[PDB]
């Protein structure tokens, strides 16, 4: 990686060594960044900042002056996770989709641990970024809603973990859509009855007890992120 001297500006010494004589100086970066578009969240930006984590989408900072106000984000070169799952459907292998899990339950455990609720998790939500690597964004529809969350709104971590096992089914199911053929209204009325989504072939038995552990109809009976972080950790590094 080659550094053209236009990018560079020098600006003074600062200290020699026998083998090199140091300069402080500036780097002129052109990074590619997603940029989305709109007192009132000015102080919003400055606690987003706060939230780091390999498994998030960073935030950089935010453009104020006048016109559609910017948001300055991590770029994600390979687009949302959705998408991703639906071009490479058929070609994917068990391994690499409990990957993709894993990935977002780490996101999700840092998220659980400082007290963000997401609101909305699901696969489109996601962005795959270097070596297949799936960031959680988005962090600030009745299909990835718990009964607490459809009903009356009632947002915990724990209706984050009942999202979760709807984007762990769109993962194994390779981007598919969760009660594909109902309305807002059949949906209700079947998870209310008790219907689950189905196992899909490439989630073994142990992933589908996961699946329905986090739609369980309490939230209290769900597991935790920091659980579910352990859990999927162990069958991903012993098969
Ligand atoms: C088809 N696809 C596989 C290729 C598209 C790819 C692309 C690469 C280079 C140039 C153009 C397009 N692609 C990459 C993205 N990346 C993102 O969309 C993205 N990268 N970082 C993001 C952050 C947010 C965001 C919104 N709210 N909070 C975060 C939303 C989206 C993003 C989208 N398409």
């Amino acid at each position: 990686s080659v550094i053209d001297p236009s990018e560079l500006t020098f600006v003074q010494e600062i200290g020699s060594g026998q083998f090199g004589l140091v300069h402080l100086g500036y780097w002129l970066n052109k990074d590619k960044v997603a940029i989305k578009t709109i007192e009132d969240f000015i102080e919003e930006a400055e606690v987003m900042m706060k939230l780091s984590h390999p498994k998030l989408v960073q935030l950089y900072g935010v453009c104020l002056e006048q016109a559609p106000i910017c948001l300055v984000f991590e770029f994600m070169e390979h687009g949302c996770l959705s998408d991703y799952l639906r071009t490479q459907r058929g070609l994917f292998a068990a391994e690499t989709l409990l990957g993709m899990c894993l990935d977002v339950c780490e996101g999700m455990a840092y998220l659980e641990e400082a007290c963000v609720i997401h609101r909305d998790l699901a696969a489109r939500n996601c962005l795959v970024g270097e070596n297949q690597v799936i960031k959680v964004s988005d962090f600030g529809p009745v299909k990835w809603a718990s009964p607490e969350v459809f009903s009356f709104s009632r947002y915990s971590s724990k209706s984050d973990v009942w999202s979760f096992g709807v984007l762990m089914w769109e993962v194994f199911s390779e981007g598919k859509i969760p009660y594909e053929n109902r309305s807002n209204s059949e949906v209700v009325e079947d998870i209310s009855t008790g219907f689950r989504l189905y196992k899909p072939r490439l989630a073994s038995t142990h992933v589908y007890q996961i699946m329905n552990h986090c739609w369980k109809e309490r939230p209290e009976d769900r597991p935790a992120f920091s659980r579910l972080l352990r859990q999927l950790a162990e069958i991903a590094e012993s098969g």
